[PDB]
């Protein structure tokens, strides 16, 4: 059991490199509309407090270098929604797989296809932190790249990268151009909220260790979802609640431990800690698996 | 720093499923040959001990059901090479990229993509142990699926599943049908030989924290590759070889600080622990880096 990320071959023929001035990242191109960040259009002095609306009315289609591979695609528009520029093609992007835009909840995961100067570099697994970061891997150049789910090959793609906060954590966009928590595209030190961890998807790793053969954690004890949930918001865990029970149905029904019967396991692991242990290999709580994350790789 | 698989675009355009009487494996479509684990043309009654020159020479070309999706590719010519079935069929693959067959070393990572029926469903980054296992996420219906590394568009197989132990890791061979590792392609529990900590990936793993400031293990001391190969011993550490000495030249030139210099702070690491203190947020000491995965997440 193991991070695992959606196979990339759909956004990978979407990715193009977009140039504006002396500055490059990387777009998407699906059908005739190359998605980017906007603070593309902007110079070194523009970026510490950017007024996009009167950067962008004075440049023109000709003011974009767009690049798939080696041909260039001709821009025949261009429109700023939120903090993402639309480029206007004259060309079709023949790859354009089934697509859509979602904005992803807090908890939930997506692949990260990570790309410089328009040319796919690696792809893993990310979680949207409750604090709205992510914790990715991401150089200089890597700005328009996406994450995206795959669900009967509809890719929908959720974030596009904008940012690293001093503390190394990442930030960006849906592809509606809004941004995932309190951050903005000026060149500036931000912050985040205090993070918690994510309690659905701890308990679901916890069932995933039992589902591959490993078991010293459990106990006989049982806890109600109140007094859980007392000790868990101690622990800046996030609250569980009686969906997220319902979700993990399945994986409780597989391995025959009720929730409620889990819950108790994972108090004990807060309050007594894990005395030198592992579990699936890692000696600290993971949270960046979703219950539907464990079926969908166990089965 | 994440384990980070390479982009699977190239790859996902070469997968095929290989169907012999009622079992269907994955196969891997490069000209007009498709390469597939050579136990598809067993029986449940013949997995046991199969005789697989007997078997083959029973078998005639319209035997083979090789298709793409659920298009059929019309099978020409069979021949076993060691442990792989080689089908040439009648059509090239349009999507066959620049590719290379190679024999991997312990301690070389590599990316897989886990295939069911022909279709993608996962890719991920595994380790190849000193053992020849690999920890892997593979259910039934996975055998033939290739693992692979990328550089400069030219994809380099050299991994293709075929196993898994009673432990729960997976055996398999390179492109050429030779097993890696002690293990044989059989319906039988075999055994890995002890594992032993990957040296070299440590090394990568202390230049790693020392290009982000983290340093304190340096220390005043040096020693002579055979004095640390016999202290990396008694630890069930890996013996560091030349090669691997070469391959962590760019981490030390990038520090300034000699190979032989981290193994001796890497040796009094073996001798005294950790004393608490962390290396990059962490107490235990990260095996599955290679200098090439360092190198690219740092650079
Ligand atoms: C003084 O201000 C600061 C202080 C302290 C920390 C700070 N952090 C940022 C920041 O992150 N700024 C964004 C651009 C703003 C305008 C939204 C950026 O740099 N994004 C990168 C991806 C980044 C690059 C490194 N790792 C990534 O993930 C692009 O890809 C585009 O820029 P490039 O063309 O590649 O250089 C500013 C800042
Ligand atoms: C009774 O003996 C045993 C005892 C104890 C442990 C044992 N383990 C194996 C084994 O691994 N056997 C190979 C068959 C070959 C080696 C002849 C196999 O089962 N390979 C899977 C991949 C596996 C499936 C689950 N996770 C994977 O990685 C395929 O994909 C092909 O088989 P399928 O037709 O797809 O099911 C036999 C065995």
């Amino acid at each position: 059991f193991r991070k695992m990320a959606f196979p990339s071959g759909k956004v990978e023929g979407c990715m193009v490199q977009v140039t504006c001035g002396t500055t490059t990242l990387n777009g998407l191109w699906l059908d005739d509309v190359v998605y980017c960040p906007r603070h593309v259009i902007c110079t070194s002095e523009d970026i510490l407090n950017p007024n996009y609306e009167d950067l962008l009315i004075r440049k023109s289609n000709h003011n974009f270098l767009v690049q798939a591979g080696n041909v260039q695609l001709r821009v025949i528009g261009h429109s700023m929604q939120n903090c993402v520029l639309k480029l206007k093609v004259d060309t079709a992007n023949p790859k354009t797989p089934k697509y859509k835009f979602v904005r992803i909840q807090p908890g939930q995961t997506f692949s990260v296809l990570a790309c410089y100067n328009g040319s796919p570099s690696g792809v893993y697994q990310c979680a949207m932190r409750p604090n709205f970061t992510i914790k990715g891997s991401f150089l200089n150049g890597s700005c328009g790249s996406v994450g995206f789910n795959i669900d009967y090959d509809c890719v929908s793609f959720c974030y596009m990268h904008h940012m690293e906060l001093p503390t190394g954590v990442h930030a960006g966009t849906d592809l509606e151009g809004n941004f995932y928590g309190p951050f903005v595209d000026r060149q500036t030190a931000q912050a985040a909220g205090t993070d918690t961890t994510i309690t659905v998807n701890v308990l679901a790793w916890l069932y995933a260790a039992v589902i591959n053969g490993d078991r010293w954690f459990l106990n006989r004890f049982t806890t109600t979802l109140n007094d859980f949930n007392l000790v868990a918001m101690k622990y800046n865990y996030e609250p569980l609640t009686q969906d997220h029970v319902d979700i993990l149905g399945p994986l409780s029904a597989q391995t025959g431990i009720a929730v409620l019967d889990m819950c108790a396991s994972l108090k004990e692991l807060l309050q007594n800690g894990m005395n030198g242990r592992t579990i699936l290999g890692s000696a600290l709580l993971e949270d960046e698996f979703t219950p539907f994350d464990v079926v969908r790789q166990c089965s």
